[PDB]
């Protein structure tokens, strides 16, 4: 039988672990360096004669 | 009479003119690198036993 092979691993390095920063919906907002707001919006108008 | 003295001046240097960036209420918002939103707020709670 082909069976699922698991290699021997070393303890987790703290430097590898990023996941604590984005495991919740609010965190995915915290991770933004700038949030979209209404006043950032500029709407083009094409004015006819 | 003491009168108001005005020194002879040279034409404006373009490098001196910052004012075009903040002469309207919306611009003072444009000039912010980050705007305050509700989700940035964290409120402390002091829980009694």
């Amino acid at each position: 039988m082909h069976t699922a092979e698991f290699l021997e691993t070393e303890p987790t390095e703290i430097s590898s672990v990023l996941a604590g920063g984005y495991n919740h919906p609010l965190l995915r907002q915290w991770q933004s360096e700038r949030q979209l707001t209404k006043n950032m919006l500029i709407f083009p108008l094409f004015i006819s004669d």
